């Protein structure tokens, strides 16, 4: 589990073809001596499992994950090539506060940035989502976009706004985001369960 | 508490009947020196208390009435492989979701489909547990933290990644097999808020 | 941080009014040599900072803590007089086992015991939760009551049930608890999260 507070911008260094999947080697600022095999790392919102790390005597910092059909088809990972910059977050540890918005890394789908506008040193992103996700995108609600926890600023039908502050633009991949880009979206877990209850 | 990330495949070595319960000796890769009496270990999702310990690597647990009735443990015999997870220690990563090891019942695998080196399992849960199973929500099946990828009534599908197929008992699971299901406790919190309102 | 496994039953030795607070001296079975000034100890669920220990040469076993406006208002501490027995738990370190659940020692309020019923192996305590906390107390969830890690066995409107096993009655202050008694309540992490999103 995660909070949607991005702590590193990883870079996809190597892409290798697997049997209906891909092997991703992701360069990171994280110390590999703090990562265990089988650990969960959120990669632009997608929870992925570490399968390989550098040898103990290596100076290089990276981790390897394997993305399979579900992650490939639903998330932006299908378009990830060598050089791609991604948001990274380590898993919450027992003892850590849960905060105001839990992110689990099971991405619901994708939203498209349809407009990008500067507002001082901040940037307003207008996005469109699939109809199915619209009931979950609510005013003042929290949502994870590319693994980044963000407040829904304005909403118009299937379109909604998020306001990204200068700091968030610097430490995440959001600074390079352009109109037309796809981002991973994860709705709130509590709202998800509340809605599933309501249909009964 | 647990997180649904399996760290060992244990083997049931001894099964001894008791008064309204069973005694189980599980062979494990866990170091007995790291285990104390009274410790909680999730055995294929079922939270059981260690009652007996030994260089030999094993622990003993007792499954009572509720556990034997609700879970797959009633079918556990010598030779059976089970998923194992240690209780979270302070500072341990909660890589899945919050898993408590109170199994709500049994789910039956209705379909196993190969997806390259990953495997899609379609399962059928009890009707009572269906409202707690949401699309792209979490579930613990045989103690494994998994995303519900699609849901249709009481039927749902999960995808088992290569790594998990290697380090868990899921690699040998087939259609017809029953698994332990713990619904997300967070879904129970949602139900409580809806009940109050 | 704490887990809700009580390791000593302390006795409130003295209570002294302070400027906007109260000083408490608590008699303990803990070795004062293993306690440092500034250490966190859960006192019937309430996380408190050690402000004083016995002097050099002294063989006495006590520690002093100070309770401020929030602790005095929200918790049972305002009622603590000399002789009062309280649950004690030491703060855990990185890598320590967590046999209860995650307990921060930030008490949310007071729950009142309404019923105590002996059921052989365990004693069933029925409690009334504060109105604000009740919607976030759910079956199978964990609760810290007087710092004791307990499972919510069932919920009935503003009331809920907990089961206390014989060992817990022996090692905690729950052995002397009766109907009408107010206990400290801290809801677990999922409950706290649900309470945060609703408010
Ligand atoms: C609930 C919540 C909402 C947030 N909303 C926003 C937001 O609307 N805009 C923004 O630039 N940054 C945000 N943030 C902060 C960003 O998530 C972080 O700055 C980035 O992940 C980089 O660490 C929010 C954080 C939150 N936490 C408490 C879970
Ligand atoms: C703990 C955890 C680990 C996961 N590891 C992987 C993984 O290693 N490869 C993969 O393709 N998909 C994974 N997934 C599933 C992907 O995150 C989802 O398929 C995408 O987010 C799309 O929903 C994992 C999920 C997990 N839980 C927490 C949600
Ligand atoms: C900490 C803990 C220890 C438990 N130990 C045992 C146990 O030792 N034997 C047993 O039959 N059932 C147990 N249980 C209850 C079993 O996990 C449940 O009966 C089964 O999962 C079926 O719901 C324990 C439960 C616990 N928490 C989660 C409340
Ligand atoms: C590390 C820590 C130390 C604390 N020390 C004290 C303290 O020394 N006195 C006090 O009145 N309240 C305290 N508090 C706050 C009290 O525990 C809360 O006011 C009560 O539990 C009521 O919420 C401390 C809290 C702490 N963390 C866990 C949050």
């Amino acid at each position: 589990m995660f909070t949607g507070i991005i702590t590193d911008i990883g870079k996809v260094d190597r892409v290798k073809p697997l049997n209906e999947g891909v092997l991703l080697r992701i360069e990171t600022a994280y110390d590999p001596e703090t990562i265990e095999l089988g650990a969960s790392i959120a990669c632009s919102g997608v929870c992925l499992t570490v399968v390989a790390l550098p040898e103990k005597g290596s100076n290089a910092r990276w981790f390897e994950v394997e993305a399979w059909e579900e992650a490939l088809r639903l998330t932006t990972i299908s378009s990830w090539q060598s050089g791609r910059k991604i948001n990274l977050e380590r898993s919450l540890k027992l003892g850590d506060e849960m905060g105001g918005h839990l992110v689990f890394g099971h991405v619901d789908g994708q939203a498209e940035i349809v407009e990008r506008k500067d507002e001082g040193d901040a940037v307003r992103f207008t996005l469109r989502a699939p109809e199915e996700l619209a009931p979950f995108i609510a005013q003042k609600g929290s949502v994870a976009l590319d693994g980044t926890s963000l407040t829904v600023n304005g909403v118009n039908a299937n379109e909604f706004d998020v306001l990204l502050i200068r700091h968030s633009l610097e430490v995440t991949t959001w600074g390079e985001r352009k109109a037309g880009d796809k981002v991973n979206i994860e709705i709130d877990q509590l709202a998800r369960y509340a809605a599933r209850l309501a249909q009964y």
